[PDB]
């Protein structure tokens, strides 16, 4: 239960939720992307082992950002912090985005 393994359960939290946006999105035409875990079919916005937090921006009705923040023992992770993946896949950490550096070592 290393810091950055228990990132994996923060990068799964996101790329789940992902899959379930684009899930949603079809299985409602003319509705547009959810603001609401219930909606994606899940029960609670944490992750299984409460490390993470998973929050979501819909900017337009046809973009997201979810962010996973960090909580309980996993507010120690100063490094990466908040992680986040938008509807073009893009990834973030640490308030940066994309391939570089930072970002990729903490999706690893």
């Amino acid at each position: 239960f290393t810091i950055r393994s228990n990132r994996t359960e923060g990068q799964a939290l996101l790329s789940d939720a992902a899959a379930r946006q684009e899930r949603y999105y079809s299985q409602n035409p003319g509705v547009g992307y959810t603001k609401d875990v219930a909606k994606l079919g899940m029960s609670s916005a944490n992750s299984p082992n409460n490390l993470y937090n998973l929050t979501i921006a819909t900017p337009t009705s046809t973009t997201y950002t979810l962010t996973a923040t960090p909580i309980n023992s996993q507010t120690r992770d100063k490094t990466c912090g908040k992680l986040t993946l938008n509807q073009l896949g893009e990834r973030g950490a640490a308030g940066k985005t994309g391939n570089n550096s930072t970002v990729n070592d903490c999706w690893r």
